[PDB]
């Protein structure tokens, strides 16, 4: 008899910039998830993200997947390869998947920096994966964070019917990868210190000054985005060839300058509420030495999948616009996506708008609940006059009152609160 359908997956997610050099013979250790790292068989879906990638497409998808058929003792199918420049995202897939692989999209962002990605749907949900060399530079994190925005606002994958969301609403799971560049922000006096801290394995004093948390905590980047607690040592910038010794100054004609050792290599995700997803390792190799960094390894566990009535529903928005606002809902469990009428604004707090609404019945195009429990409703609040966005949230339909917030262009722009039914 046919058997259901999986209700998770696993899937390993790789970022190595690889410093223009040709890898060594055995790179296994990165897709054993080999070295130092938090913790929690072969995956489901393999995703290998390269920056300064010297070699050809086909060149690296030989030696990947000979490499995985060493480990897993499978030979696996490829379900995208897309450069930009030497960046790089290579996606692989065990066979008997290929059958529950429909909808793949490949795009690019030049920001040599910039994005390339991949999205698919995996049976009934959705899955993007984004591989990002961001602007290097201590000095350099807002240009960093304006690569992000600007990658989020124009990278085009997903179901493009999603016409007002970004990247960031549009997969159940979205993975976000890559060398993002983000630094260690101590004084250069402090040098020897940190590696001290590093052979002591001291890192929680050392990640006090990660930028990219830093930047996260600030809500200036990555906005609503998890990402595993790092255990591993900092994975830029090493002597090649060994792991014993970062090479952290650098000569220039104006003087000697500094790269201290940082977390440039990572991986976040953010996932649709309520559905299950788990990090399972998240570390670096030390046994991988062609390049100045280290590749990092990140796998998950992630769930997948094989009338509705909005009651008593506001947004606050964060604007001076008098426009009058509505709402548009969209899913995959609809036919099309519903607009509803205008709400009635009101002024709340300072510098803030309450839209209240007293809403079209939505009907899914089924009604089992062992398929609506899982679904997911994304809303858009538009201004009448524009037709524009001014906020994008994510409903779970797991059962009741009802709360999102509210971004646009990927930072807070307010809230959705209500009841359904």
């Amino acid at each position: 008899s046919n058997a259901p359908e999986p209700d998770m997956i696993t899937i390993f997610i790789g970022t190595w910039n690889m410093g223009n050099a040709p890898p060594p013979k055995k790179i296994t250790s990165w897709f054993l998830s080999k070295g130092q790292g938090k913790t929690r068989i072969p995956h489901d879906i393999y995703v290998i993200g390269t920056q300064e990638d010297p070699l050809g497409e086909k060149e690296w998808l030989e030696l990947l997947r000979h490499s995985l058929q060493e480990v897993t003792s499978m030979t696996f199918k490829t379900v995208a390869i897309h450069t930009l420049w030497n960046i790089r995202i290579v996606v692989l897939a065990k066979p008997e998947h290929e059958n529950r692989i429909s909808h793949i999209c490949t795009d690019n962002v030049k920001t040599n920096k910039g994005a390339v990605g991949v999205s698919f749907m995996f049976n009934g949900t959705s899955l993007g994966f984004v591989n990002s060399h961001l602007t290097s530079g201590s000095e350099k994190k807002l240009r960093r964070n304006q690569n992000y925005m600007n990658i989020l606002r124009f990278l085009a994958l997903g179901d493009k019917k999603l016409s007002p969301f970004n990247i960031t609403h549009r997969f159940t799971h979205l993975f976000w990868l890559g060398d993002l560049n983000y630094r260690v922000e101590l004084p250069t006096w402090e040098a020897e210190a940190i590696i001290q801290k590093i052979k002591q394995q001291q890192y929680s004093d050392l990640l006090a000054h990660d930028q990219l948390l830093l930047e996260r905590k600030d809500q200036k980047v990555f906005l609503h985005f998890e990402e595993e607690e790092i255990t591993f040592a900092p994975t830029y910038r090493f002597e090649r060839l060994t792991r014993d010794k970062y090479a952290y100054t650098k000569q220039k004609a104006t003087g000697m300058k500094y790269n201290l050792p940082s977390w440039c290599d990572r991986v976040l995700w953010k996932s649709y509420p309520l559905v299950h997803v788990v990090c399972q390792s998240y570390g670096s190799t030390s046994d991988i030495m062609t390049s100045d960094h280290s590749p990092v390894f990140a796998t998950f566990e992630a769930g997948v999948t094989s009338q509705i009535e909005f009651l008593a529903c506001y947004a606050t928005l964060k604007t001076k616009s008098q426009t009058k606002f509505y709402l548009e809902f969209h899913s995959s469990c609809l036919e099309s996506f519903v607009k509803s009428q205008e709400g009635a604004n009101a002024a709340g707090s300072e510098g803030e708008l309450v839209v209240r609404f007293g809403l079209p019945k939505l009907k899914p195009i089924i009604s089992d609940p062992e398929y609506l429990l899982d679904q997911h409703i994304l809303i858009s609040i538009k201004s009448s006059d524009s037709d524009e966005s001014y906020g994008e949230g994510c409903i779970a339909l797991r059962l009741h009152p009802i709360y999102t917030p509210l971004t646009h262009h990927g930072e807070m722009t307010g809230h959705f609160r209500g009841e359904i039914k």
